[PDB]
């Protein structure tokens, strides 16, 4: 399982599908690209890289 | 794995963490209660109960 923050768009979550963290999808809590649109900034980042096994 | 969408608030994720879903974080991507003081609406949601095994 891998969460990261993508740059100034949703979380990615792999295990892969995109959740909305600007506030704003019409589809919420799926992304849509709403945030392009309302000029959402947050940098990426790595949040979790889980093995089960580890 | 899960991860859960709260009411009017973050994610959850538990393998607990809480991720900013409403763009407003002073602290992003974690959350920080700012949720609340914007107003952010968005129902509850289960999203994924993963077990690696199965
Ligand atoms: S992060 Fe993509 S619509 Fe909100
Ligand atoms: S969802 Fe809690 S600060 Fe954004």
């Amino acid at each position: 399982v891998e969460i990261r923050a993508i740059e100034n768009g949703p979380y990615e979550v792999k295990i892969a599908i995109y959740l909305c963290r600007c506030g704003h999808s019409g589809s919420k809590p799926h992304c849509d690209g709403t945030h392009a649109k309302v000029g959402f900034k947050a940098p990426g980042a790595k949040i979790v890289h889980h093995h089960h096994h580890h």
